[PDB]
């Protein structure tokens, strides 16, 4: 009982629990690391992909440690620590600007009722920038070589996707056109934007699930499979 | 001397330009004068002593051939060259292949004025039965969704900018000297971007320090 | 106060204790992992580089887990988990062929007294290939895309360096010539061969946990070799 | 059709070849006939329908220019090109710039016979006061220790082989179609390597190697 393989395959996996997520504060570009539970989340994701027989040619991550660490753990489980890995800031979560580090109570104080509803249901609401005196995650040395004009300071989800999309088109798509299997360890908002883009959707997945996109040699999407 | 240097150079006369039709992505090649324009551009850069670590071009032949000629004059045929569609001229859609009179018949008085003076007017897409330059096999591996069909200058820059930021800026931050052989609209958009805002045969020279501050913009000519 | 910096810098680290090392068997390409102590060796090496202020533009490892895992830990300590990393089989330890997995007693049985002395003091003695029925580490799926003719089966140290040298020249030197700071997490024999090549030492002429620092000018002249330790 | 394809082409007439002197790394350029050789070679590949994913050349101008002309004929000027010194012709050292008569004066009777019949004779290095082609600024970023000065054909292949294994084989394993514009000695060494020959084609022919997904050589076709 064997199944015919696709020409190319894209697997998108979400990173596990970060310390900010556990403390219920917004992180965005704040470089919060995995908790012990988040490390176990990464081991579980690696075992999920191994049980489906995935062998990847390349793995992508954001510049954020919770994504990079998840990638390393997953590749460790898959016995693929040797494969090419690529990290880039354009796969980063939204930069939340002023909202960086806020909890639920501070969000409700900062946003009007109407703004909060748009913030939850839509993708177009842009947070304001980091305040004077607020530690801004993008002042990190890891960003020292980027064009300063391009560094975001308060991003809606739409704006995040406008700067992630060129990276997806210029780095991930060409590898899929070569017939490769590509893994991406990703933030939730980025994963959902990529899913919407590929399926051509218009404007909620169980924790620990992965998305499997299968393509033919003309980059037609043949199937989207959820594995868990 | 500066920490890094970017030289931008425009390609020379194309056959469409000589016949006074609009090309956009239409893959028109250099005329005899366009070839001599490239040799003269090479001699201008050689007289200023430029030695480049890398050269960029668009996916369009008039840009690629100019790069090859320039590098030949500079005795740098061996350096790395990179061509990419994101540096292409605007895709003119319906206006592709039209001459000046056809542009007026197709565009109203207001549309033609904004098309001439501004950057925001988007031409309509190619008509049915019109040869679309993006159907070229050289674009067969691009994400089908990203291929344009009718672009304003603003739209062209929105897809060229990520390439400039991701391929050009990192090399300048490494201290390299970078050459770009570009189309007029792309060169003007890059200049406007870098300066936070030219006579034929001229070249733009951008000098940067190690924080990527623009120290000077020099126009060199013969 | 401050010292004038070199144009480019190459730091070479050795990986820490592997399980084969703890059990006193030769590994070579056998993909033995770090022990708990080897993991702590990697954290300590990271702290060493952190106290000397190193910020690398790129890090290289072999295809062997014990080297890759050491690289990951060191970059974690350095807060450089985002930097580019490159792994390649040409930085692998010698493929020990038949000697793979042997302990001291089996080595002494297999080699003559003359052969053993040359084995310890020289770099030219080549082991035989893996025997029939012996598990060969190169049959690992991670090597499936290599040219089958290039895969070694029993290497002397000289032979190891003959296939590592082109990688050093084609991938590390060009980045040093760009002015970059390069980290290599290496195997002991590979580190020693690189040191010999760079210093122009003869075949005639570091404590555990030490690192080698090579400093170069823009013509790739070796300006200094510094040994650093805690 | 095969999983992957390698085409190797030799560059056309250089000025040194026309003058019957040995160039090696001497950076002699194509003649007007040599440029026509490149156009002819391009038309040969076009008539067989080749569409390449990438093209390789040496750092020598006669190889680079041939690559550019061939890609012009193929309507593939946009494809990725890679040039590298490891695909260079032998560095002839002292023999650089010499003609047939001078090589007789320099080499003994035995040495000249080894030079013509075998691949193992290493020429001596460039003489004092002899302009060395490796002093070219295009080589300024190489490890100075690696630069040759007098290379037998065997030595040339020892430094070209790792480039073939590390750059060309992985792309053939990816299922790509690869073009190499090469020098005769380099082309012959690659052919011997791929066919496993032990240690005679028209000037304008091309070699076509067809492979399956395990990198088994299914067939070698000569087109002219
Ligand atoms: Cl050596």
């Amino acid at each position: 009982r064997k199944k015919i393989e696709p020409f190319s395959t894209l697997v998108i996996l979400r990173h596990g629990e970060s310390l900010s997520n556990l403390n219920r504060t917004y992180s965005g570009w704040y470089d919060t690391d995995l908790t012990e539970k988040g490390i176990e989340d990464a081991y579980a994701a690696g075992r999920l992909l191994k049980s489906h027989g995935f062998h990847f040619d390349v793995c992508f991550s954001s510049y954020l440690k919770r994504s990079i660490r998840t990638m390393w753990i997953v590749l460790d489980v898959l016995d693929q620590m040797h494969i090419q890995t690529i990290s880039n800031w354009r796969l980063n979560e939204c930069h939340f600007g002023l909202l960086t580090g806020m909890n639920k109570e501070q969000i409700c104080t900062t946003l009007t009722e109407e703004e909060l509803n748009i913030w939850k249901k839509d993708t177009c609401l842009q947070p304001p920038p980091c305040a004077p005196g607020q530690e801004n995650p993008s002042d990190d040395p890891k960003y020292k070589d980027l064009d300063p004009r391009v560094i975001p300071n308060g991003e809606s989800i739409d704006m995040m996707w406008e700067r992630a999309k060129p990276y997806f088109i210029d780095q991930i798509v060409p590898r899929l056109m070569e017939g490769k299997k590509v893994l991406i360890v990703a933030h939730g908002n980025v994963m959902r934007a990529m899913k919407k883009y590929l399926q051509k959707m218009t404007s909620v997945l169980s924790n620990g699930s992965a998305l499997v996109f299968k393509f033919d040699n003309k980059f037609n999407l043949l199937e989207t499979e959820i594995i868990s």
